[PDB]
């Protein structure tokens, strides 16, 4: 069995492995790279996302979110308060300003640190989930707004033919901002591209041992545990590194820097935080192997986790005896 320790894999794939993705994909799970739950893909050299990012200041952040979080250090959660739109040239000026920039530190390691003993007390402003891309539509490899789509993965393995469209999104972030603990929807694979700025902080479960991530936060969120089966589908629930090494959940961390690949896989838990002010890409996808992970991804039906039109149909095929009580949480 490859990568039996669930180690995080990194990849230099050359220029003639990185024009077909799906089979890059399938390499790197040949290797193992899935039992981490997450790899890292260092493009080649040769290749470029885009020629230059000195024109991005105008896209719009619509709805920023500031993220306030309740409990203590290393377990709380962070509930999003919507601020008025702003560019990304005003956001950036916001990031770089005294209250909000990256303070002195030796390393990664100290930034670390830093994060987790005082992210609680501050309450950073993050330009989530905006659909567009930054990718020179002239990029014809690992461009994510080409990929194959998830509907067409479905239909090619399936026969079924259904409704939705997987369009890319861009994340602008700052110091503190955070994902926190989540699978993808319905168990698929992410893949993230930090086109500039600031790194990115990741933590990561073995798909193998995500119950033992459920179990822990079921113990920690106690009462959002009775108020929905699938809790974590809310994406508000953080968990430190010192507390899961206490609680003894199998766990691997890695640092994202810019011109860098990750790709989450199947049931894989991931969470973190940005360094300082950046722009990320990200857009999920689905391979032969997934579909099972579809079939058996559990389901929020309290409401909170409401999501795109496209999940609709991944739920009526693959979980025909959900649908009803899921589509009532989505109305
Ligand atoms: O970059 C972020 O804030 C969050 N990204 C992801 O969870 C991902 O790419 O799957
Ligand atoms: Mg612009
Ligand atoms: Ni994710
Ligand atoms: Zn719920």
């Amino acid at each position: 069995a490859q990568n039996p320790n669930c180690n995080i894999m990194i990849f230099h794939p050359t220029k003639e492995e990185f024009n077909d993705f799906d089979k890059y994909i399938a390499y790197m799970e040949s290797q193992g790279a899935h039992r981490a739950g997450l790899a890292k893909i260092i493009p080649p050299k040769e290749w470029k996302a885009r020629e230059t990012y000195d024109n991005i200041s105008e896209i719009l952040i619509a709805t920023p979110l500031q993220q306030v979080a309740s409990g203590r250090a290393g377990v709380f959660t962070q509930y999003h308060k919507k601020k008025k739109a702003m560019t990304v040239g005003e956001y950036r000026h916001l990031a770089n300003s005294k209250k909000y920039q990256t303070p002195p530190h030796q390393n990664f390691e100290d930034l670390e640190r830093k994060y987790w003993k005082n992210r609680i007390y501050n309450s950073p402003i993050y330009g989530a989930d905006i659909s567009g891309s930054l990718f020179d539509e002239n990029t014809k490899q690992w461009n994510l707004g080409h990929l194959g789509t998830i509907q067409d993965l479905l239909e090619k393995e399936c026969g079924v033919v259904i409704e939705g469209v997987n369009t890319p999104y861009l994340y602008f972030g700052m110091w503190k901002t955070t994902f926190a603990w989540h699978t993808e929807d319905m168990d698929l694979y992410s893949i993230n591209y930090l086109h500039l700025g600031e790194p990115k902080t990741w933590y990561v479960v073995p798909p193998e041992h995500g119950q033992r991530l459920e179990r822990l936060a079921r113990e920690l969120f106690p009462g959002s545990s009775r108020g929905c089966g699938a809790f974590l589908r809310h994406k508000v629930a953080l968990i430190s590194p010192t507390v899961l090494k206490e609680n003894g959940i199998p766990f691997n961390r890695i640092t994202q820097e810019a011109g860098e690949f990750m790709v989450t896989f199947p049931y894989g838990y991931h969470a973190g935080f940005n360094h300082g002010f950046n722009c990320a890409e990200a857009i999920n996808f689905a391979t032969p192997r997934w579909i099972d992970y579809g079939k058996m991804a559990s389901q929020c039906s309290c409401g909170e986790a409401r999501v795109t039109f496209s999940m609709d149909a991944f739920v009526r095929i693959l979980q025909p005896e959900r649908y009803d009580l899921w589509k009532r949480g989505q109305d």
